[PDB]
């Protein structure tokens, strides 16, 4: 037997006059400011709280997080900051 099925105009069609779709809505997790960052980094800073927080897990950034991901980072917290992080 066999399977498979793929086909869309999103292959050889370039975007045109498309300014409706939203880029990246990055905001705090408490104040929920609301500002676009669409940046290639994980060191976002709120224009109000001025607190560095990840743009993915939306958690208090950490030097250890740098280079790693929300997943790997967490594992480091449970290991380093014991089973119960303060
Ligand atoms: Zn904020
Ligand atoms: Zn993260």
């Amino acid at each position: 037997g066999s399977s498979g099925s793929s086909g869309a105009l999103f292959h050889k069609k370039l975007t045109e006059g498309v300014l409706m779709r939203d880029p990246k809505f990055l905001w705090c997790a408490q104040c929920s400011f609301g500002f676009i960052y669409e940046r290639e980094q994980l060191e976002a800073t709120c224009p109000q709280c001025h607190q560095t927080f990840c743009v993915r897990c939306k958690r208090q950034w950490e030097e250890q997080h740098r280079g790693r991901s929300c997943e790997d980072f967490q594992n480091w917290k449970r290991m380093n900051s014991g089973p119960s992080s303060g």
